[PDB]
């Protein structure tokens, strides 16, 4: 069994596939810290997990002119000052089981918690990229491709890439981490080290880094090529042409309710709704609504946790709001986000339904009764 | 009359009000050309226009230690090297009359013609910065104030901010351009020099500038500060909070259908449905979808257009898609648009709908009949 030396894992987690293991936390503990703890941290395995000996660890960086550096996990380490960085990772195929209620899609069967946040150390990428010799700005489209040390049977790496300008900005935070939440990178989420792309869709922080690439050209990958883009409702899978759709990149604005749950049934008074919030590109969410009644009316949200720099909310945003609720009645929690470029949510999910399932980001709705 | 003196203006527009003068060119007009003719460019003035001599003409620019440098339209012009940048502007309150068919609200009722596109040309304002001796960046977050030299009854001039990162920054393209589609600008939209912000809101681009400043904070004001910011549908006159919401600077994904028009009876055969699309924040747009029938099904519009750069698509993307349309039918048409960060547009009105009328972006819905 190839995934036989695959790492243990939290008892507790909604897994969707052992093998290759992929899991999100439960829903009611998903929000319950601004920090995910690595334990509940939502888990993407295409492959299995890699078995690293931290000590012959390299990893190979491939300089301006065909010459490769070679970087030890300590060198890694003492090299580059540790920069850190707060960011939420989502999966393109987060709530991707509420376009398949519309339309069966094929994909993972995500719910709402496909999505974490954490503390990130590493080296900045852009530092890395400088010492092994390259200059501040590339002449035209360039990018920096990564590699997994996860194969496939045939031998092709799990692989993406960023484009250059986001990999060398200082603004844009992209880490090469070996720490998670204040501890070593666990084996699920990449040890020995993995990418962190802050305010871009998950895809694109490669776990289990091995290999860096600068690049003409986007990562050659069928993940970068052939997957992660969204497409017209009309496209099926006999018309698909993955050229005509950019990869996906950063992701849009985008938020659930976390509590009450679907099928609830509440006591009457006061009802705390609670959820998340998060746009891609390092766009703040400056508001969230919430609706009692099937999105006729709506109530301004409470949002937590302390505001980022301009163009750097690389983690989502907490809220709650606390309504009074009538003894014997039924109601239908809404919620959505507007980030600070005005972005909104869309009412429903027909529309924007994809072949793939992913980029689901229509309001979250959830049915509870009130007991008497 | 303080409107007197004001330009004379091409005959044919959509007039909103007269004084101050507010107009937007008709929509059928308004996506013939990828550039919109000076003549049909939508106009937006809050006060009399301003009457400028040329020659004694200063552009007020404070440097760093709080002296002023004063330049003349012939020292901008020779002074720095010209710059051309195409964008699309874009008034908050485009597609106003569609909120207000919701619930009525305060503002001039624009149609989906508060939009438009020219080639425009002056200096770069981060080189007019670093000349006046700013440095490529500031500790913290500072804001770059301008003032035009239209001023109300009480003497306060229209003015407005943008980052100081945006003004800085080459790839930004933030212009004081003394050029619109090849000819000096009209004095509707600035004579002798206006800001132009490419990606972001049409009040930002101050007309007719008198004076840049650079300031810790955004600009002083009423427009800055009291107006220009979106709220939640719940907010009414009595309850609103300007410090709540943040300045509008990007705008959201956008679109409308510019061809056929409203109430319209078309021939049978082939109907050749045509609109913009555009996006905030120099976000491309990568897909527009069109409906025949209340948007149940869609499909994938042509759009049309030269590329320009990743993270620099200041101008809108015109869009044609030709259906087959049977003998006695109706049609509503409706078009969506989605942005390369993944961007949608919202349903319908209600749930976005807001007291100032600001931020129109749910779908473009065009109801048409077809001739037997
Ligand atoms: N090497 C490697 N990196 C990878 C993946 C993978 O299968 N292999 N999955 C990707 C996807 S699709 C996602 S959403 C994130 C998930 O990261 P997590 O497992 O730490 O949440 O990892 C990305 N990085
Ligand atoms: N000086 C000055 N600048 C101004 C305005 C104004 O009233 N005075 N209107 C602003 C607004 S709200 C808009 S939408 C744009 C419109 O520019 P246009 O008239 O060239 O289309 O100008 C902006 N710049
Ligand atoms: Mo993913
Ligand atoms: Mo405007």
């Amino acid at each position: 069994d190839p995934f036989a030396g695959d790492p243990p894992r939290h008892p507790g987690l909604r897994v969707n596939s052992q093998k290759p293991f992929n899991a999100e936390p439960p829903a009611e503990l998903l929000a319950e810290r601004f920090l995910t703890p690595n334990e509940l941290f939502f888990t993407r395995n295409h492959l299995p997990v890699p078995a690293v000996e931290p000590s012959s660890y390299r990893l190979r960086v491939d300089g301006p002119g065909g010459g490769t550096l070679s970087l030890s996990l300590a060198e890694l380490r003492s090299r580059f000052p540790k920069h850190e960085v707060t960011a939420t990772l989502q999966c393109a195929g987060n709530r991707r089981s509420e376009m398949s209620r519309v339309r069966p899609v094929k994909g993972l069967p995500w719910d709402i918690g496909a999505i974490s946040t954490a503390r990130w150390g590493g080296a900045r990428l852009r530092d890395v990229l400088l010492h092994a010799g390259f200059p501040e700005e590339l002449q035209g489209e360039w990018h920096v491709c990564f590699e997994g040390l996860d194969a496939d049977p045939g031998g092709a790496p799990y692989g993406a890439s960023i484009p250059y300008g986001r990999a060398l900005s200082p603004a844009a935070d992209v880490l090469l981490a070996y720490e998670m939440n204040g501890t070593e990178l666990p084996r699920d989420h990449g040890f020995p080290v993995r990418v962190v792309v802050p305010g871009v869709v998950g895809a694109r922080s490669v776990k289990w880094l091995r290999r860096v690439a600068v690049s003409p050209d986007e990562s050659p990958s069928h993940w970068q090529q052939n997957d992660f883009k969204g497409f017209s409702p009309c496209v099926d899978w006999d018309t698909v042409d993955y050229r005509t759709a950019p990869a996906i990149q950063e992701l849009p604005v985008q938020s659930a309710v976390t509590q009450p749950r679907p099928g609830a049934a509440v006591p009457p008074g006061e009802l705390t709704v609670k959820g998340y919030a998060w746009s891609g590109g390092g766009r703040e969410v400056v508001r969230v609504d919430v609706s009692l009644d099937g999105g006729r009316t709506w109530k301004v949200a409470r949002l937590m946790g302390d505001k980022a720099p301009p163009g750097r909310a690389w983690a989502w945003a907490l809220w709650e709001l606390t309504v009074p609720v009538e003894a014997g009645t039924e109601l239908e929690i809404v919620c959505k986000a507007v980030d600070s470029s005005y972005n909104v949510q869309p009412d429903s999910v027909a529309p924007i339904w994809n072949l793939r399932g992913v980029l689901s980001t229509a309001w979250h709705r959830v049915r509870v009764s009130v007991q008497d």
